[PDB]
């Protein structure tokens, strides 16, 4: 083998900041020392071995039995990301075959609070979860390379120049409002444990920019300390839990009632006794006390029959059309890893049983995203615009999906859902009006506690989900959304 040999070794690149949307810290680039050996080196100083093992925190025979096994061998790591404190410690005692590589190792300054929006890098500051594995090209920037000279036995001689000098990765701005997130998180936390449910999620979302405010899902995890971690803690709720969303979905059955040309808000609809066959299968109200109902009752009481009444008369196709036209069971572009579309199905004959099942919201299922996204839409004045984790300076111009009219009238039901007697009064929201729709969803593979909102009812600013697993989320929604609006300086109306 030749006496000399050129070689190349890569220069790891410093990872983008991530920020919040106020360039708050979230995820930043830490230094480290990885050492690396040459087993042909280092087995000429074997009387050294016990005093490296020990720095590198290593036990003196699994180091040794390691470097014999390798003695073959040009190239080992014996310890990646040590602080560089600790590598200079090492470098220090001038083992024969013992060289360095600085490197960097991510610390997220809002830990749990943030864990899985934000997510994680990978042993190799690869991103793993989140938006550190949806933006990993714009974060990574592009690694370096330098030519070293080494003998026949792989020791480095020189260090001959650096043929590709390391291009830094890219800053990223997110969406998240970590003053948002932190009330979410807190209020989220205490709702399950004092309610002794074990999981749920939270989304915030600005209705006029299409921008993720909030996300927490619990249980959250620790990103900066991932030993004892539960896999269930690492599930990220909002984007990839589907489900049936029941009677949250009941507003755009609604909003294609009033796009029909044949309903009114002052109609009418005869829900007695409770119930109604179609056919072999029985429609049931929950609450069987009523026989008139106008429309807005229809959503108070959130009678099936009612709902049903009003589908067979428009037809289902006229449903279908806004859900789809407002996401529902549509891919939402975030570019998520495990993110979950569910299913808005379809038909070419829409029987009343399937008809009655998509109008009620237990023939499609969303997930927490995709719902937020809907309520932002209806909240918008009916216009969608697209879904975004990261700070957006120029609004898209969006899609006009719902007529302004339409998603007036659904918005000023929605408030008396809120606020009128026999009303949902547990979401009121203190020094606002507000509007939203309660429902129990059923899990997609269960029961969630639902509640989807917007505030302030009259001139709408943020649209909020509330996910329960196995009501109770109507109070979270109240006490986040109520701090959400102050901390962005929304005018008590």
């Amino acid at each position: 083998d030749p006496a000399r040999s050129v070689r190349h070794i890569a220069i790891p690149a410093h990872r983008g900041l991530i920020t919040d949307r106020n360039g708050e810290p979230l995820a930043v680039s830490t230094p480290v020392t990885t050492l690396w050996a040459n087993p042909k080196e280092l087995m000429t100083a074997k009387e050294r071995w016990p005093q490296l093992a020990a720095a590198l925190g290593q036990d003196t025979k699994l180091f040794a039995d390691r470097i014999e096994q390798n003695a073959e061998r040009e190239f080992i790591y014996l310890v990646r990301g040590l602080t560089p404190e600790q590598g200079e410690g090492v470098i220090a005692l001038k083992v024969p075959g013992v060289y360095s590589i600085e490197e960097f190792r991510r610390f997220y300054p809002a830990g749990e609070v943030v864990a899985h929006a934000v997510g994680f890098t990978d042993v190799d500051d690869r991103g793993r979860e989140g938006i550190e594995l949806a933006f990993d090209e714009w974060l990574a920037g592009v690694p370096g390379k330098r030519q070293v000279l080494k003998d026949r036995r792989g020791r480095v001689i020189k260090d001959v120049q650096v043929t590709k000098n390391a291009k830094p990765g890219k800053t990223l701005a997110l969406s998240i409002d970590l003053r948002l997130q932190y009330l979410a998180h807190r209020e989220l936390r205490n709702a399950l444990l004092e309610n002794g449910a074990k999981a749920g999620s939270l989304v915030i979302m600005d209705v006029k920019t299409g921008e993720i405010l909030a996300m927490t899902n619990q249980p959250t995890y620790n990103p900066n300390n991932r030993r004892n971690l539960q896999p269930a803690a690492m599930r990220n709720r909002a984007m990839i839990d589907v489900f049936e969303p029941g009677s949250t979905v009941k507003p755009f059955s609604m909003s294609a009632a009033l796009a029909s040309g044949r309903w009114k808000p002052s109609d009418i609809v005869d829900v007695y006794p409770g119930t109604l066959q179609i056919g072999r299968y029985t429609i049931r109200d929950v609450s069987r006390n009523s026989r008139q109902l106008d429309l807005t009752g229809i959503l108070i009481k959130s009678s099936n029959v009612g709902i049903s009444k009003i589908a067979f008369d428009i037809g289902a196709e006229s449903i279908y059309s806004v859900m789809q036209q407002v996401g529902l069971g549509q891919d939402t572009g975030l570019g998520f890893p495990g993110e979950r579309v569910g299913n808005l199905p379809n038909h070419r004959k829409w029987p009343k049983a399937e008809t009655a099942t998509l109008a009620y919201g237990y023939g499609l299922s969303v997930t927490a995203i995709q719902l937020a996204h809907a309520y932002a839409a209806l909240a918008n004045d009916g216009k969608s615009v697209p879904l975004s984790m990261t700070r957006v300076d120029r609004v898209p111009d969006g899609v006009q999906v719902i007529s302004p009219e339409v998603a007036s009238t659904v918005q000023g039901m929605l408030q008396q859902v809120v606020e009128a007697q026999g009303g949902v009064f547990r979401a009121q929201v203190p020094g606002y009006h507000a509007a939203g729709k309660s429902g129990t969803a059923r899990k997609v593979s269960a029961y969630r506690s639902l509640f989807a909102g917007f505030a302030p009812a009259t001139d709408p600013r943020i649209a909020m989900v509330v996910v329960i697993d196995e009501l109770v989320s109507a109070p979270v929604f109240s006490k986040v959304m109520a701090g959400a609006l102050r901390l962005m300086n929304v005018p008590p109306d």
